[PDB]
């Protein structure tokens, strides 16, 4: 009953988050769509931000946690499928989530802790990704130009606007049915061209 | 006096806003600064937002009207150079207006017409960057892999992400004294690589 009604207010957060932002949605619609009272939800959480924050750290590490999956269990395969693999934990996990994406990058500018959260974890993305283009270069694989580090990053920030835009269907934007095959392609050509 | 007032306005906005976001500065600063007073700023801006929207206008047509110069006058160049020498036109305008490029990025959150002031000039720059590459495909120097305007829609968003970063020191950012080359070689590596 305490995760219980914790479950229904993220629940009832995520759904009305599909139709306006947070600043149209009210504590009373969060507890009413809950089943709970507003002091009810008070003991839960402080402020319908805290609610977001919790919303994007679960998404955030729904991706996280698939990607750790992927490095246990590498799928046979050539290079670009092994980075295709990759940017599509990023791609479905949070294109299946997108009012909660959405509303995530939007408080970044308003919140410090969703600010931190994100910051997180896009360095340790790009550490992995700068790991894995290390033992791609040290296996005579990928050529050794840019600074691994350095090219990991404009990559992984590429990947953040690039996929937030298209599922935003912002102008200008890379139509969704067509981000992956953008992104790899960039990927791809990047981490293995001299 | 008209022209002038309105000079001095925004050149204390773009002033101030080098130590603080526009939430922190007053009409009354800005008045102060330009040496008017508050209902003679009102004569000439309706708003401190109306004051960003003018100086980001200012700072977005002039690296538009560099880039235009730099398409009449191709310097003699590798395709390498070409690129750079374009990339390098946003570089050092927005470098050169940091504050405005902050301010102004944070007030697409907030703001219709900045919003749209940014999407019109990023779909300029990208219809021009396919134009180029589908200019160098047709002269065989490009292999026609993915569609033009979507590889420049995405390289186009990867500058916008990995350049502000890097103006703003975030966490993660490509350090900025390294951000040209690292933008340089992604768009070559993926426009010319098979
Ligand atoms: C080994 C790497 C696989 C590819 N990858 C990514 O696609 N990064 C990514 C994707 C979406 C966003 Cl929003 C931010 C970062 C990093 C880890
Ligand atoms: C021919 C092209 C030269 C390279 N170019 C860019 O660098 N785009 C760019 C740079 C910075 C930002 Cl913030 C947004 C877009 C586009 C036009």
């Amino acid at each position: 009953s305490g995760d219980d009604r914790e479950l229904a207010i993220l629940a009832t957060a995520e759904n009305l988050l599909e139709d306006r932002p947070l600043a149209d949605i009210s504590v009373d619609d969060l507890a009413k769509g809950a089943g709970i009272s507003r002091p009810t939800f008070y003991f839960y959480f402080p402020s319908k931000e805290a609610v977001l924050l919790t919303l994007l750290d679960r998404v955030v590490n729904q991706a996280d946690m698939a990607l750790q999956t992927l490095a246990e269990n590498p799928a046979d395969t050539d290079r670009e499928n092994m980075w295709r693999t990759g940017i599509n934990v990023f791609f479905e996990t949070f294109g299946s989530h997108k009012a909660v994406t959405r509303a995530g990058q939007a408080a970044r500018a308003t919140s410090v802790e969703v600010a931190e959260l994100w910051s997180t974890f896009m360095q340790k993305w790009i550490a992995y990704t700068a790991a894995v283009i290390d033992a791609e270069r040290d296996r005579g694989a990928a050529p050794r130009t840019l600074p691994a580090h350095e090219l990991a990053t404009a990559l992984n920030l590429m990947n953040e606007r690039t996929l937030f835009a298209s599922f935003a269907g912002e102008q200008p934007s890379v139509p969704e049915a067509r981000v992956l095959d953008t992104l790899v392609h960039i990927w791809v050509t990047s981490i293995y061209g001299e």
